[PDB]
């Protein structure tokens, strides 16, 4: 929402408050997403100033508050910060803007990340370029300095990251995009890479010094039909955890596909069909593991621009016998959205 | 305030600034309230868009900032989310919304929390359905469809919620509730009944499969009079703690009574006069106990709508003999609000 | 950002995001600020409703939102709130206000507190009368009641404040600021002391059972220049540390010099000079440290009224034989900050 445009300088003051519940087997601790009320909210702002008419100041924070909290103890947990950076963009050179904020190869991502709750699989946080990250430099360019519609590009700068968890860290490294975007379709091709850190390295899965990521994206966007998809390659990036061994770290390898179909009707009703498939390779003693695998059918029925319900639906192709011992069992979820 | 209201899309931002202190004689760990800097703010939202002219969704989040902390390690003890839901409205058939939201029996409740400070001592948060709980959804309707007027009724599901705790958890569970409005008076009668959890049967005090609260109210307010009266029971539910064995779980039975008695003059003043009492009966080895016992002696004086003041004195009527170790000492309360 | 103003009650609800990061060699442990990303963001909100014409109510609330965390377990540290409290401002007679605010002691400090990014070196958060505390009831009065211009006084009580920490920890005690301002030249006298508590007595370093600090400020504010000196002392009062004994307590004196020096250009560009120096006496075992000591070198350089960056750089003039070993490698800090 628009609270404030006086003197150029409008502030959007947003939020949600998601009424979320999932739904899985027994106590769902063998199922993809989990059972039980998952319900949260968000709060932030992103605000713009014109600095003149090329140059423009902005900022942006986002917060995660949970919902599914007794007011005891737990209250806190799983309140995070999502966003928060500052920048500038200037006439046709481009933007620049510093702080948490999601990574480049996200941009690839970012095509198959529409399905109603689940999917976006493969983009953790913390971990790299694939999602939000702390202490990111980014650089963007349009229509290639505004010479070619459609062609964009983006080169960002990871800085070393070294925190109390292997996997909430990450050393300096660099990453960039490219995207021609044209009449309704989208190609993308996103790469990163950066120094692993002591800790990371000490870990007994994933061996390597150099972790990397990249994915490719393509997506069919107009007169009410997105179709996406995604696949990417990572080298010691993905966390992963073996279960039985209770040992963690990342995965050597990783082929990861996407996919997304999804129709907009005009009443409202979205459905959504989607296929996402995480195969980790030469994971020490294993091999080869899939790490994420299912099928998922869903629909978004949004009322007005403030308000929707969604039902999501995982098909969890995963087997018992998984041998880092992931869930497999189904899970759906079952939300009602109100927003501003 | 409202902030937004803008293509039928109101959004409602606001919040607190609550100056307060409490006094009670010497460290006041057995007095009723405490003692010290209590200060604290709120902020949150409630929004509301028009579907079309019959279905309404709306939404809502409030959070508790503690004031009193440090800026040190301190500094979240006691943040918590205290609502966060969303929901439709529609026409004559009712409301329903879902999440972090009030339980059924404080319907009844309600109308006994009016104190300045203190009061509402019955309506514990997160103990299934007197007080805030998690996963709650709620069906209510008004005006039984429009037929008549001031008959409002609603039907709670409770989900269950394994927390870490035993007095945050609670299993699944309904409750119910039935007030008329006529004139300037109001009956209320709620009730609402779940299972106990593994580690709430766990517990040393308390025995029992099912919690089962129930509660009724009675009010005449009009003409700058409110006059209210509670009157409750509950199986297995309300938490209890024995100080000297230092044993805790819930009260096998208990007989609620709150009594309220205001006057609204015209510049401002409010005084307030209040009487409480819990006693929990068939506690393990000690048998009937009071939990809660009191006259309260209070007085908010409003400056305008944004601004006001109040003293709120509890004459505490426990003993020292109690069995439980409940506070015997009276707590005041003093505080100076600013909201929006 | 005045989001809101309407019958007399004005909310202004404001914020920032800070990209921030520090520059200091190797991991900078030893360094004066540190190393790394510090990015941050803030959100507050300040209201004022006029009871009538001489009366009003005002209310303010707030809170620092760190964004260097990941969305992992360390997501909450640093978070805080830094303000919180309520009052009323009357006529001539003066405000009064209750809640988490500044000490007096820092009305004198405030004269040296405006470096880009360090500085305010001795005013530290939850140490009596010099920084942001808990409890404060405060009374300042204007022009002397209207009858002198630049004539201001305030008169602070502390509560008691009995924390898990000696650190944040304080008894009750009072303080009160002087200040006349005037053409553009101000000069400040402002001072406080408290008891010590017991656990804060309790510390090796530091003894006594008062901790008093006082300081004074001259600064020329007028024409582009701002120019301001700071100088106090205190018993008791300064948190310290050895880091070899790994022992903490409070210096049992410091004598504190504050120097800055700054112009704004027309075009934006606002350079800054300014020279700290905390030096403890009477230190247990050492006798007199130096805290702080370095030269400064920053400027900002605003775009407009919503938009800026700085450069700070500390020539840190600690050496490494420092008895309590403080830190002696410089810092740089880089910001880009958006705010409304």
């Amino acid at each position: 929402a628009e609270i404030y445009n006086k003197d150029g300088n409008k502030v959007d003051l947003y939020g949600k408050a998601v009424g979320l519940h999932y739904f899985s087997k027994g106590n769902g601790e063998n199922s993809y997403g989990g059972n039980g009320d998952m319900t949260y909210a968000r709060l932030g702002f992103k605000g713009e100033t014109q600095i003149n008419s090329d140059l423009t100041g902005y900022g942006q924070w986002e917060y995660n508050f949970q919902g599914n909290n007794s007011e005891g103890a737990d209250a806190q947990t799983g309140n995070k910060t999502r966003l928060a950076f500052a920048g500038l963009k200037y006439a046709d050179v481009g933007s620049f803007d510093y702080g948490r904020n999601y990574g480049v190869v996200y941009d690839a991502l970012g095509y198959t990340d529409m399905l109603p709750e689940f999917g976006g699989d493969t983009a953790y946080s913390d971990d790299f370029f694939v999602g939000r990250v702390g202490g990111v430099a980014t650089y963007r360019n349009s229509n290639f300095f505004g010479l070619v519609d459609g062609l964009n590009f983006a080169v960002q700068y990871l800085g070393k990251n070294e925190r109390d968890t292997a996997r909430r860290s990450n050393g300096d490294g660099v990453g960039g995009s490219i995207s021609y975007e044209y009449e309704g379709f989208g190609i993308v091709g996103a790469y990163g890479a950066a120094d692993r850190t002591n800790l990371q390295e000490a870990q007994p899965l994933g061996n390597g010094k150099k972790a990397e990521q990249w994915a490719t994206g393509l997506k069919y966007d107009a007169n009410n039909i997105y179709l996406a998809a995604n696949y990417g390659e990572t080298r010691n990036a993905t966390p992963i955890t073996n279960k039985f061994t209770n040992t963690s770290g990342f995965a050597n390898k990783t082929q990861d596909v996407l996919l997304v179909a999804q129709y907009q009707f005009d009443f409202g009703l979205r459905p959504s069909i989607a296929y996402t498939k995480s195969k980790a390779k030469d994971v020490e003693g294993i091999g080869d593991v899939d790490l994420v695998n299912y099928f998922e059918v869903g629909a978004t029925y949004y009322f007005n621009k403030n308000m929707s319900t969604y039902v999501d639906y995982i098909i969890n192709q995963i087997d018992s016998d998984n041998k880092l011992g992931v869930g497999s069992d189904d899970t759906v979820a079952v939300g009602i959205v109100y927003q501003f």
